[PDB]
């Protein structure tokens, strides 16, 4: 029973020369660009803002050069692409470990606020970006995931065990009430903080709004307060009936799937899609770069 099933092992992934953020994956979006094509952006610079939710920073993951500027029908933003080169980056504060769960919450929001890492959050429902100036009494981290094909959170988050705790203790500062980690039964490392529970799940076989986030983003706010650095890593599954080897591989965030999936593939017609066939974007022209939240990549034929 594997029909692409990944091996739940990392290595690394295809080389990547170019990444994007897609401008139709946050909802009610409507941008104010703050680069062109040819401008050359930091990682963590600033590539544009959001007209109907102020104060949002959607930031580069890279350092690197405008390539593209791609708009669809009305003129909607479908991505900015950005060629990487150099290391160039913005810096941010960084703290000790110990005192994470003692932060100011209007300093934490500032950072990532400022590192573009904001966008991570999603309020339930609706799925938008929560406005800078509010405040959640539960944040949701989803250290689990149902989408076929999916990477295990638990061989991620192994890797990253310091960070993802730090990224919870920062959220018990966060949230004014409760942080609550879904997770299957597996155990995880665990915060030490009070307001952060466990939420324990199995399956499947075969104002009061809540925020959510997921774990790798979770690893990524522990990473840019540990270090004050932007943290664009990804562990994404690579998978799909067409995969020669299905498994999970590195990448950065935004990457290029077609870079990404160069001759991983099985030859002839196939549709890539960033996420999974539950919850995915084609993969084509414009859109062909790995969506923001999105953990996986799925390959599969053409009919």
């Amino acid at each position: 029973p594997i029909a692409g099933t990944p091996s739940q092992v990392i290595s690394d992934g295809k080389a990547i020369k170019k990444v994007a953020l897609l401008g139709e994956e946050y909802v009610g979006m409507r941008p104010t660009m703050h680069v062109r094509v040819g401008d050359e952006v930091k990682k963590a610079q600033i590539l544009f803002e959001d007209k109907k939710n102020p104060g949002v920073k959607f930031t580069s993951p890279v350092s690197g050069k405008v390539v593209e500027i791609n708009r669809g029908a009305k003129r909607v933003l479908q991505s900015v692409v950005i060629e990487v080169a150099g290391d160039d980056q913005v810096t941010f504060d960084k703290f000790e470990a110990n005192q994470l769960a003692s932060l100011n919450r209007d300093a934490i929001k500032t950072q990532l606020v400022e590192s573009g890492l904001w966008t991570a959050f999603r309020t339930r429902p609706f799925s938008k970006v929560p406005a800078i100036d509010s405040t959640s009494e539960a944040i949701f981290v989803t250290a689990m995931d149902t989408n076929p094909l999916a990477a295990e959170p638990t061989v991620v988050i192994n890797e990253q065990s310091e960070a993802f705790v730090a990224g919870l203790d920062v959220l018990s500062a966060l949230t004014t009430g409760k942080v609550y980690v879904c997770k299957k039964g597996t155990s995880l490392p665990r915060s030490q903080q009070p307001n952060v529970e466990e939420h324990v799940f199995d399956g499947p076989h075969p104002d009061h709004v809540a925020w959510s986030i997921n774990y790798q983003d979770v690893i990524a706010v522990g990473q840019l307060f540990l270090t004050g650095e932007l943290y664009t890593q990804r562990v994404v599954s690579l998978a799909g009936p067409v995969v020669n080897k299905p498994r999970l591989v590195r990448t950065v965030m935004g990457a290029s799937l077609e870079q990404l999936v160069d001759s991983e593939i099985m030859p002839g017609e196939v549709r890539i899609i960033s996420g999974s066939v539950l919850s995915g974007t084609k993969a084509t022209g414009p859109h062909a770069y790995l969506g923001r939240y999105h953990l996986q990549v799925s390959v599969l034929r053409e009919g």
